[PDB]
């Protein structure tokens, strides 16, 4: 059917932060590895299969709604170069990612695009557990300082 | 060991080509997905996964070089409406990115990073199939025109 404009141009600009994420999970990943952080590592990986998901529900959604994706300019990605920076880099890309996954909910909402509405609720619902995730490690890291949090990574 | 500072600067902007393209195949293969173009779909996921090994053959390389990943602007995508455009973008990001690799290769190989010239070596030659491919279903294109060229996509 054809969609309601703004509803498409949300989608659209939902999607792109979904591709900033995965871009930043594939570094994020990858480095995690390479200092032995399996557990950060892990659960990267597990967040990035969701957030593909993410990415592919908006896809066909724009699709059925005679729409075609089209990616705002999705800028310089802030990496981080120590385990706190990177985390809080990716606690940055969700909060507003959160923000602006509201605002399209209560959009599609008040226009009755109620699938669209209803798709982006369950994502939400996934994106404030990797909130949720970021903000707890961020805590602990605050709490026993960032090498003694590194070194309580380490495996027996 | 410490790596050459401009060598590390080149992988991390290859790199982030490397993304630029996967981002774009992630759509285009659901595009094509969409209108039932089984083959371009099934040529773009292949090449996809070549994309993924080469970012992840940069990020090894940059962090054996004692370097961090660090993204320059990744830029707006233009993505096409039509296949034509589709295919056409697809083209003018594997250009650059191949212009960059070769770059990339010289001043390697100038300065004795004879294993990441060699690396790099064995990415372009995967990128230069890319381009062929690319220009040989452009050329089709000009050739039957683009609604001949589609329609010669679908399967008896
Ligand atoms: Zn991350
Ligand atoms: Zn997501
Ligand atoms: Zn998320
Ligand atoms: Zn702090
Ligand atoms: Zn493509
Ligand atoms: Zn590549
Ligand atoms: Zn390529
Ligand atoms: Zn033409």
């Amino acid at each position: 059917m054809k969609g309601d404009t703004k509803v498409i141009n949300y989608l659209n600009k939902l999607l792109g932060n979904e591709l900033v994420a995965i871009n930043q999970f594939f570094l994020h990943a990858r480095m995690f590895k390479n200092w032995g952080l399996k557990r950060l590592n892990d659960v990267e990986y597990r967040e990035s299969i969701d957030e593909m998901k993410h990415a592919d529900r908006y896809i066909e959604r724009i699709l059925f709604l005679e729409g075609l994706p089209n990616l705002q300019d999705l800028g310089k990605l802030n990496i981080g170069e120590d385990v706190e920076e990177m985390l809080r880099s990716d606690l940055a890309l969700e909060l507003d990612g959160a923000k602006n996954l509201r605002e399209a909910i209560g959009y599609a909402d008040s226009v009755r695009d109620y699938v669209s509405r209803d798709m982006m609720i369950e994502i939400l619902r996934d994106e404030e557990g990797h909130i949720d995730w970021l903000e707890t490690e961020l805590d602990l890291i605050q709490k026993m300082g960032l090498q003694n949090y590194l070194q309580a990574q380490i495996r027996e």
